């Protein structure tokens, strides 16, 4: 009913595109092809957008990366969805041709598009302005057809029957690109795809694919068994969360209840430290511009929380401390301003 929230995310290691969709009317969301290494990033992004993740959806059983479907299920309670035809065990919902994956007022429709694997699906947005083609159709290309259940004939018929029948202007988002491309469309691939577009026939395409010899994915021996189980098999010195920017944040309530358990490093200027906002009791003053050169005064025996006026300069303090070998470091988000606004203890205030 209202605007669609859409985010394309890239995993540099496997060149995988993850896709986040959500209805802004209800903030309910789905996530297509989440990457295991990217679980903290993806979950942080969902949190910062105020979203509720109903489903992870895997287009097929991947050979190049372990999916995040299980880790996200465990951590934020999202449901695992994958095709029935893929044969993976441990999912909450098996998908078949014509299934409708709802999120709020919006939905995706499932189209079976095997060829790369016999479980590949393509997800079509309700208004058919975009679709997610997994490794079936790629940007000016296709998925490989040469391992296990791969079949070039099946892929050709899938692309022509299920994808080239979408609207001409419909955008197509693939699970991978290796040249820095992000999207294509039905019209472009139908006309310019060099393997099965234009006037190429089924025989032309299969002859191409039977002579395409690509190295196996680097993670193949690890990923496919892991993904047949939907991705089955973390600082704990304080309750920590990692922001989308990548900064480790401490829970302020826990910090006030355990100030003796940590070293508190105030990176403000000397005037701010003795100034009207006050300081957190027992806070060590090492101004940010002095911090890098004085890291030998802090002990690795005890974790370190950085504080500044509003949490900005202290976030940068965490990066400097990590680059100097410190591991148990965290930022106090919102800084002295939020500490005071939440009525927490300060010395020398006003
Ligand atoms: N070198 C890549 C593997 C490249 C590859 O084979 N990607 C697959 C996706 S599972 C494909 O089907 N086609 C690649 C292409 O057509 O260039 C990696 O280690 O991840
Ligand atoms: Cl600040
Ligand atoms: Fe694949």
């Amino acid at each position: 009913s209202h605007m669609l929230i859409f985010r394309q995310l890239f995993d540099q290691q496997s060149s995988t595109y993850t896709y986040l969709l959500a209805d802004s009317t209800t903030r309910e969301a789905v996530l297509i092809d989440p990457v295991f290494e990217q679980v903290r990033r993806d979950a942080a992004l969902i949190e910062e957008l105020g979203l509720h993740l109903l489903y992870t959806i895997d287009t097929h059983v991947h050979a190049d990366h372990v999916t995040g479907a299980w880790m996200l299920n465990r951590r934020i309670g999202s449901r695992i969805a994958i095709s029935a035809a893929s044969g993976a065990e441990g999912a909450d919902r098996y998908l078949s041709h014509g299934d409708k994956v709802e999120f709020g007022t919006r939905y995706l429709t499932v189209r079976a598009t095997p060829g790369h694997t016999d479980g590949c699906i393509t997800l079509v947005l309700d208004n058919e302005t975009m679709a997610f083609t997994g490794d079936c159709l790629l940007i000016r290309g296709t998925g490989r057809t040469d391992f296990q259940r791969g079949d070039a004939h099946t892929m050709f018929r899938a692309v022509h029957g299920q994808i080239f029948t979408l609207p001409t202007a419909c955008l197509l988002y693939p699970a991978h690109d290796y040249r820095g491309l992000t999207v294509t469309s039905v019209g472009e691939e139908r006309r310019f795809n060099p393997r099965l577009g234009g006037e190429l026939c089924e025989e032309d395409f299969t002859g191409y694919m039977t002579n395409l010899h690509l190295p196996h994915p680097k993670q193949i021996d690890v990923a496919v068994p892991a993904n047949l189980k939907c991705g089955l098999a973390e600082p704990d010195w304080a309750p920590l969360t990692c922001s989308f920017a990548g900064i480790w944040e401490i829970n302020a309530q826990w910090l006030e209840e355990n100030l003796r358990a940590v070293e508190i490093v105030d990176v403000r200027e000397p005037e701010e430290f003795n100034g009207p906002l006050g300081r957190i009791p027992a806070a060590r003053l090492i101004s940010l511009g002095e911090l890098a050169g004085r890291t030998a005064e802090l002990t690795k025996d005890r974790p370190i929380v950085t504080v500044s006026r509003a949490g900005g300069r202290s976030a940068q303090a965490t990066v400097m401390l990590r680059q100097a070998g410190f591991e148990r470091v965290a930022n106090l988000p919102g800084g002295m301003l939020r500490w005071r606004a939440e009525g927490r203890v300060v010395e020398n205030g006003s």
